[PDB]
DNA sequence: TTTTTTTTTT
């Protein structure tokens, strides 16, 4: 089969580049050297592009004398095949229509490519599983999009910035909420300063071990799905599906978490867990993922799928940052850590969702005499306070000193707040019940 | 080209459902009518389908007639060609392996006519622009994505967990374990906290040298053994096996370990000896792998192997983890400590065995003024703390204070539990034999 | 010639593949793909192996899909040669046999090629030495000898450990060895603890060289051949075998080694040396081959070659260990000096030998204020703290501290004994004659 | 095939036999009969060492006449074959090279029929087990290797080695003479220990950059060169040798290199120089090379050049190794070094000198809280510790400590000494006249 | 070789 391509506009473009070279700017955008069909034509606006980066005006002689110098002179047609390309061009005020339709060419012919490399793949299997060829087959189309989305980024002017930030505001203002502008974490405390849990946000809530961590994860995501309708999602790499249902039971029910792993629970409990049961099945929007080991890739593509299925994703939860595994990068904790937090913000920015990611922290809070974290006390930090936007610390005199005072009361401490300033939220931890609530 | 298909395994399926029909379940579960190639293939399924929602069993003579009186006979081949079907399958033992690869055949084929779609799709744009193309595109991926390795297999959903959790909540309430649900330890007051050796637990014992961490290790293990029939596995990486079966045998038979060393043993300490190596060969529920600086990949190969030669195994002994060694990582000690925690509990995952894994610790233990071991004061912890869920520190005052009131009594304090409030289980050490035993003294509030 | 091979032998063992799974083990661990003398036979094995570390059972069916999916089917003969195959093995019964047969035929030819090799190599010196090419042939041969090993490990069935241990507890017990077992070492406390040199033991002493530690493995060294004409050995990486000579005849002769080394014309000492080598052309065992550089391997190589020449060693005098620096290892000397102590272990078992060596250890000795050689003492603490059976470190308190404790009383500290109580043990040294004594 | 052979050789070999009697005993240490490739060559070699073993003169008569009596004359070729062989040979110089590669084709062809033995022992098994092969081939290979065994040896066995020790005591009775055994330091903490600058030694003194390194080479060398009447020979890479002049005076005259280098210098200092350059004028044996970037295949053919005209060679002075350059493995810097240091290596063995070959250092010296020197902080190390065997380093804690008391005093440490113990030889450094003098202070056991 | 930045531990 002929691919599909238009010569004529390559032409037109190439022409157009010879008469005028202010509009060359807008060739530069929006077409590359390979969008050309023919090897000639990209051959021509590389040296089109090589004369205009030295600051030399794109005309016939120069162009000729650079293929010259270059032997390019005689391979692209010849300089009568340069005059002559220059005459067929009338003007170049439609170059950028002309432009736009070669690199739907371009991207046409690449869709053909990919997918004649698909067909092959699924000829030839060459030991690869159905899931290999399914990936593969899914980086060429997510390869393929961000190819084509290459256009959206330009520095526009501040007029558009003002019209839409006035847009916002009075959407903003138009629509009540009560304080309430990002999903409702069901602590009026926490409601208050961090105003919802914002889309677009790394929260990162990290603790010691055996800390309540996962439980107030746990907590907060019960909380979130009783008061939204969006799916949620939860990346349990750690810890175990049935532990995190036992958890999710024995906290929003209020028994004891001790009894119901045992399994010696009385019919009232056990009604009542029947009923947790019944309004989880109302709710049907969780999706606990207990795969350990994965890469952002898949948490990505997951993310997408699910909000693809169920339209969106009220949440996304993780485990904790410190269990993610990255090939790649799998050589420097610290890179691979940078780079897993650059991709979840990138993947929070993209779908604007809140992200619950969890961590761990160092052994230095250990060695200060204040046991409170800090910023430096987070585990491989730095690029993760760079990246996050929301970021909480828990503190438990009670864990530390056992004379203290503060038992049962839970101090998240935030860390970081960029939009607002940052606190000490007191709650009441029930640990028989693995339950959060708010402190009077 | 042809279109990949294998149109024996299909033959292989039909003839095993015609045989057995207690493995339809798998099938339907697995394949459908339209993974067969053939389109004969296609009205036999559908046909056998038809017949098992009523309820008839599937042999010859019913598909046969079933056939004849909708007239699809001809149409799939005739009699001749079913009773060859039939004839030709042996068994339908690997009937589920049969089926998987119809699946793949169909998702390859499925893919392949996807790929010509869009091909077709991108030779003729027919108005449409590139996002229109593109979008078309990515539908048509994520419609083979639901149809391969989609929610059937179950990722994540909220039903299915429930309806396991429910599940195993009603089957502890039926079961009369008394509290423990795990494997038993032997120990009441250890058997009441952490309610027996939970399976997929990283289990860490870490205490100082000279401290019977390896005794009590044993302890566990043999109590383990006596407690249950599924074989166990011990890899004594730091003590030789010698050793270990001498402490062993101070243990269970309540004899003097240094005269065991020295071999003065009177005749009535032989009989209970040899009695407790009769029970011994009467259990041979033990193997014992003294092979030191393991890799982890080696410790799964033998696991694997020991739960296929024995049907499982019930324990897993680990003599101190800084003996362990991953070339790979030897550059850098914490890296191998946590590729060797990561691999252990993935293993332990995988084969629903609680891995005991003892460890050393830290000298800021002698530098603190309370020698009580702490999370902190792992050899090297890391990722010890995350991946593992019963953490258990050996603290004996005795041998840091002569003056120490705590003479024989251990205090087992459960550094990290993640299920269940954590605390210390004072047990009776007995140097001599050897032998950990529950502390029936005063009972001490655990502070 | 036509390579001797058994082409039925491999139907069979592929036939019983496809008939009994449970016997893959055998064939596992006896043969691999490369025995197989046709290509097809191998690419038929590689995808047995694939298919059953998957954990699928190996069937007809399965092994012709993942060849056709592969797109091996063709190559190996197609499906109709495998149902062939198949059908033409009766039983699995003999497979160990037949895969014997089938590893026998595979190291035979291999032995021809290398023969072939050889012979090339003869034929075409390509600028090589005969020496080069006789090292080269020892190399194939032993590399041939390597390759014709067999299982090693294996979790022992609790039977055999405690046949072992009652074993052990019986020679413990009955046995009135009275001190004395192996190999005697001379020392007394030496002959009560550690029970004689015991043949196939790792017995490495810790100090500073040519301070002690050397004339102490000497001394090991006339001690054992005083008492037997076996064959000893002489490996001393840090003094030659003059200077070694020179250190044994001052031990031995009571006689200071100024007079030894500066020559002091007398016959009284020149009567006492006479003496000596008098008494060492009795004992006829003393074969001098140190060198330096090398690598327990090919201690172990060189340890069969004088097996060939003579026969049985009494034993190996490895002094300097660390004088076999391998650049890798060279910065963190903790995993180099544990893996020699393993392969000497090793080779202590293959030829029964007392293999003794000479850790060097760190200038803290003389520096830090703990001076018995602890954990900062140690190179880098590790395998000088543990994985040797017997390591000995010589507190020489004379060097370490300039007003000494320790002045006869040298302690060897034993870190771990396998037979025999751990402790100071308090030894007399004559620093004029570099002669160790034994203190009560 | 062709069996490898060297016919020219061996009639080579029996000419020179012809004319010369006298090295008659070399080729016999060397070769047998059987190394002559062919059989009419052996019956020749025999017939000589027959007449030779009776006294006879080996000439072309009466061999000939030997042949005739024997009746193996018409065997070998007749008379005029022996004529030819007697014409063809020159001389006899280089018989003995001959007679090696004679040797070597002997070993050769002997390998080959071994080798087509146990491929042929390979092909036919009869009965034969995999052991008992490679048993069988193991034995031919040493056989191969024991038929040189005399030639391919090292260390001695026990009677060989005592005759060895009461020749070494009578040569050591000897050895009390002057205390230095080779070239004299001028230093005597320096000739005890190492015994003065033996021959064929690799001196490796490596320090610190403006460390005295290249002063106290100069020190060394102008202690030689006053010491002894051999010629020495200098490479100053690093230094012109203007500077090294200048080093030179100020050290040997005892002023100070500062006044020298300014020109300002008095008139009685201006006599001692001029008696010590009269001094030099005496001795006119140091010639200095101050050509940079010199390969050793340079270095070895000017030092074989000044060896021939001036008799040989008392010292050759090396400016630090890293300088020296080579085309063929500047690709890596190790490699270049380790090719320079054994090719220096093989011309001391060569010229029997001692070599001083400076060294420099690394940064990781610095890095460490203590800053003397070891073996691996030297700059690429590895092949220099291992070619080397008179490693000393240079220290000075006056340098890293402005309040250490240890100005003035410099100690040279030996890393490694083969002959003879290491150890810590403490100098009084005087930065004035560049000048290393004897440590006259307090000696320091070294701890 | 060089050169940065992170954890752990002694
Ligand atoms: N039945 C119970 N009674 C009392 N306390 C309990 C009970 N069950 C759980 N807990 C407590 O709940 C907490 C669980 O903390 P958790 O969030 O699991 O730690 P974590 O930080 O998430 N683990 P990790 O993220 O791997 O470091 C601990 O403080 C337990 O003591
Ligand atoms: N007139 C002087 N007065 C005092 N000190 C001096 C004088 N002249 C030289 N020095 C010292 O002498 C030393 C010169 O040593 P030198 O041997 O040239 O260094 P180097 O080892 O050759 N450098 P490098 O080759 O890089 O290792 C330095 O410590 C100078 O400070
Ligand atoms: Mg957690
Ligand atoms: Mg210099």
């Amino acid at each position: 089969k002929v691919p599909p391509h238009s010569i004529e506009a390559e032409q037109s473009v190439l022409g157009g580049l010879m008469l005028d070279n202010e509009r060359w700017d807008d060739v530069a955008e929006r077409v590359v050297a390979d969008d050309f069909y023919t090897r000639p034509h990209r051959h021509i606006f590389t040296e089109m592009a090589r004369l205009q980066e030295s600051g030399s005006p794109i005309d016939l002689i120069t162009l000729a004398e650079s293929l010259e110098r270059q032997g390019q002179l005689d391979s692209v047609g010849g300089f009568a095949y340069l005059a002559e390309l220059s005459k067929n061009t009338p003007s170049a005020a439609n170059i950028s229509a002309y432009a736009d339709i070669v690199r739907e060419r371009a991207v046409v012919r690449e869709m053909i490519s990919v997918a004649n490399e698909i067909a092959e793949a699924g000829f030839d299997p060459q030991g690869r599983t159905s899931e290999d060829l399914l990936d593969l087959a899914e980086s060429r189309v997510f390869k393929i999009a961000e190819s084509r989305a290459n256009k959206d980024e330009g520095p526009k002017n501040i007029a558009d910035v003002l019209d839409a930030t006035v847009a916002r505001i009075e959407q903003l203002f138009q629509q009540p909420h009560d304080g309430v502008t990002g999903v409702n974490t069901g602590y009026d405390d926490l409601n208050k300063k961090t105003a919802g849990l914002q889309p677009s946000d790394l929260i990162i809530v990290a603790a010691r071990p055996s800390m309540g961590k996962t439980t107030f994860a746990m907590n907060l995501v019960e909380n979130a799905a009783m008061l939204q309708d969006k799916p949620v999602l939860i990346f349990s790499l750690e810890m175990p599906s049935e532990q995190i249902m036992m958890r999710s039971l024995a906290s929003l029910s209020r028994v004891d978490q001790t009894k119901i792993r045992t399994g010696q629970l009385d019919d009232e409990d056990w009604a009542r867990i029947s009923g947790t049961m019944g309004i989880l099945l109302e709710k049907r929007n969780i999706y606990i993922d207990d795969s350990s080991g994965l890469t952002p890739t898949e948490v990505r593509s997951r993310a997408r799928r699910i909000a693809r299925e169920h339209g969106g994703i009220g949440l996304i939860m993780i485990d904790y940052l410190q269990l993610m595994r990255v090939p790649a990068l799998s050589d420097n904790r610290t890179l691979e850590i940078a780079e897993i937090s650059r991709s979840l913000k990138a993947l929070a920015k993209e779908l604007n969702v809140p992200v619950v990611a969890l961590s761990q922290l160092n052994r230095s809070l250990e060695q200060r005499a204040d046991k409170r974290p800090v910023n430096s006390d987070l585990r491989e930090s730095g690029s993760i306070e760079q990246d996050a936007d929301l970021i909480m610390f828990i503190y438990r005199d009670e864990v530390y000193h056992e004379n203290s005072d503060l038992k049962g009361i839970a101090e998240i401490i935030i860390g970081k707040q960029r939009n607002g300033p940052i606190g000490t939220v007191r709650l009441t931890f029930n640990g028989q019940w693995s339950r959060f609530d708010n402190y009077a």
